[PDB]
């Protein structure tokens, strides 16, 4: 059981270069329009209180340099959308696979194709954090970077990356230019929230140990909603509704174990901790699989 | 902080992605060129499996007994050979997706990127180290056989496993792109035991030098050690012995920080008799033992 990311082919093919002044970052290609941060217009010293309706009005076309591997796009348009450019090519992308744009909730995984000058880099999977971050691996140049999911033969782009908190997390926009998070993109001091614990994740991985045949945790006691979201809100887990439940049900019927009966056990492997032992190799509780992950990758 | 294992972009390997069916087996293939590789197991029953002769198995099929599709373009198998274990269905149509591609084989301790496929379609992707016993720890579903393992560096791919086998253990087995198994497994449906699992050494101190290049020194201790006692004291936790060519390897990451090689050893030892104590290193409660010291040495 590993934690698997998407195939990258059909979005590796729609990573450009954007480049305006001296600021180099990652752009989206899809169609005839170009998606990448607004920030990329604001120079290290614009970023502390930037005018971004003034700065873009100054701009014109040929103020932007999208590459595309060894061809060069040429702008012929520019607007904003939000926290987002958009800007319009002479040429359209052949790459263009199936797609559309979705919002997700804090708790869902998603896959990111961390970029550098437009070139793809690197690949890995990873969950909206309830703060609303991303612990994620991006360095100076990966701005521009997208996350995404992939259904059958449909590429929902979910996620691009902006900034870089001051704690190792990072912060990002949907593809509407909505930011996830209190965050807004300038340069200053910015405090993401109290990380908490993905509680329904944590019971779908549970639920992948049992088919792998790891079963000690389980135990003959249940508990009700209301009493282990008191032990859950006391460990800093995020609390258990009804839908949670009812999510978990396609695993609740390949294992056998009710909700509230895994409800308890993992209430009591947060009191008195794991005694020791490992649950699928791990000493710690993985939160970045939800339900849906655990029956793809196993049923 | 933060240091996420990542994988390489898949994009290149995805269109050599094929797949073959023999009789009622079907599994993946690899189309470069004009040759399909796959595991030769797919000309057997479950009922072979016990003892195959693949020889007699072999000369009693024909062209015409391989199916190989890539999508809906079904191909046309014009000849077959075997190389060790290895299937090559030379096909009547280049592949013009084939990038510029390398066969390359491995030692324990090299870290690459897995395309898991099922029938032909790519599934998954994820980023494995091969372990000391010539295993890995990855999730394969039955219908896996036939995905590769790669790396990719400025344009060529590096293909260095395909996978073959399941253990009883849950871990699984393979060979490299010539036919020759990692370690001591063969082809068969027999009792096969892999070898004790033990930590990579030398990836866990580049790990640790990378920690503190990137700020974290709560470990350091004052201690040195030599390279004797320290391998009598990690062969108790189940580590690999340190030889001199990992010390060699470490030298520029010991360049860049302060710490000699013989330094870390000590603060390793002693990570090890206390444990972590509640705190953490680049984001991991954990020793990480997949990071070669080539990519630290890099990825700085």
């Amino acid at each position: 059981f590993r934690k698997m990311a998407f195939p990258s082919g059909k979005v590796e093919g729609c990573m450009v270069q954007v480049t305006c002044g001296t600021t180099t970052l990652n752009g989206l290609w899809l169609d005839d329009v170009v998606y990448c941060p607004r920030h990329v217009i604001c120079t290290s010293e614009d970023m502390l209180n930037p005018n971004y309706e003034d700065l873009l009005i100054r701009k014109s076309n040929h103020n932007f340099l999208v590459q595309a591997g060894n061809v060069q796009l040429r702008v012929i348009g520019h607007s904003m959308q939000n926290c987002v450019l958009k800007l319009k090519v002479d040429t359209a992308n052949p790459k263009t696979p199936k797609y559309k744009f979705v919002r997700i909730q804090p708790g869902q995984t998603f896959s990111v194709l961390a970029c550098y000058n437009g070139s793809p880099s690197g690949v890995y999977q990873c969950a909206m954090r309830p703060n609303f971050t991303i612990k994620g691996s991006f360095l100076n140049g990966s701005c521009g970077s997208v996350g995404f999911n992939i259904d059958y033969d449909c590429v929902s782009f979910c996620y691009m990356h902006h900034m870089e908190l001051p704690t190792g997390v990072h912060a990002g926009t949907d593809l509407e230019g909505n930011f996830y998070g209190p965050f807004v993109d300038r340069q200053t001091a910015q405090a993401a929230g109290t990380d908490t614990t993905i509680t329904v994740n944590v019971l779908a991985w549970l639920y992948a140990a049992v088919i792998n045949g790891d079963r000690w945790f389980l135990n003959r006691f249940t508990t009700t909603l209301n009493d282990f979201n008191l032990v859950a809100m006391k460990y800093n887990y995020e609390p258990l509704t009804q839908d949670h439940v009812d999510i978990l049900g396609p695993l609740s019927a390949q294992t056998g174990i009710a909700v509230l009966d895994m409800c308890a056990s993992l209430k009591e492997l947060l009191q008195n901790g794991m005694n020791g032992r490992t649950i699928l190799g791990s000493a710690l509780l993985e939160d970045e699989f939800t339900p849906f992950d655990v029956v793809r990758q196993c049923s």
